[PDB]
């Protein structure tokens, strides 16, 4: 199936591990997964980064295939471990990718595609935020826009402490800005921006969720030595239109 809304609290679930077949049964589709991090834990999603690893060899990257549309959204919580190892950040939570889905070191300036999705990330300087994390036609760098902003603002985020998370996305048209991103956390504005998205129409639009929990970066220095855990729950997506 390629659903247009799903609704996963995982409440129905056993603690104990959660299989590819649970992930591909829930979501509809699932192609990344690894059960290997995937455990029930108390009612929620708990997703293992292991130790002295990067990306999909120490986390859990999987892209939901949902039905095309011009404007998503989805909701859910997510909570770090109450041990986690912060290390340098990584990426966390559910987003979208439009057309190509750019990511990697590959930047939405070819017009084909981007990415609408989430990181946390710890500065030199010891602050630990939520940051947007976008691939689109005209991000100033070559990996991900985090257009400045940060969640929370000042100070940093805690461990053991559970965030609701919006997201919201609309396709542009043509060159035109006139697409959007948006993330809010706990009610709040992180960002919230028209942009433009793609200049090839036939790339325009949101094409599947993004499930990526991983660290890094590409660098050896993201990772860290020990084990650390992530917890979502209550994962609501909803197509909101398909408009050509
Ligand atoms: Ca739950």
């Amino acid at each position: 199936a390629i659903p247009s809304s799903l609704s996963i609290n995982w409440n129905n679930y056993a603690t104990g591990a959660y299989s590819s077949g649970n992930a591909a049964s829930d979501f509809g589709n699932a192609g990344g997964w690894n059960q290997s991090r995937s455990y029930i834990s108390d009612g929620t999603l708990r997703v293992t980064l292991l130790k002295n690893a990067l990306s999909g060899a120490g986390g859990l990257i999987s892209n939901i295939d949902v039905s095309d549309g011009t404007e998503y959204e989805l909701d859910y919580d997510v909570r770090f471990h109450s041990q986690f190892d912060w290390s340098r950040g990584g990426k966390v939570g559910f987003g979208f990718s439009i057309g190509e889905g750019n990511t990697g070191g590959d930047p939405g300036w070819d017009g084909n595609g981007g990415t609408l999705r989430m990181m946390w990330y710890q500065t030199d300087a010891g602050r630990v935020f939520f940051q947007p994390y976008i691939y689109h036609k005209d991000q100033p760098g070559q990996y991900g826009d985090t257009f400045g902003k940060s969640y929370p603002s000042s100070g940093s985020i805690t461990k053991g402490t559970t965030y609701h998370v919006h997201v919201y996305i609309k396709s542009n048209t043509g060159s035109n800005r006139d697409g959007r991103a948006q993330i809010i956390i706990n009610g709040t504005t992180v960002l919230d921006t028209a942009i433009r998205w793609t200049t090839n129409d036939a790339q325009r639009l949101i094409k599947n969720m993004t499930f990526h929990t991983f660290r890094g970066g590409s660098q050896t220095y993201w990772q860290s030595p020990v084990d650390s855990y992530i917890y979502y729950d209550n994962l609501v997506l909803r197509k909101i239109r398909l408009e050509h």
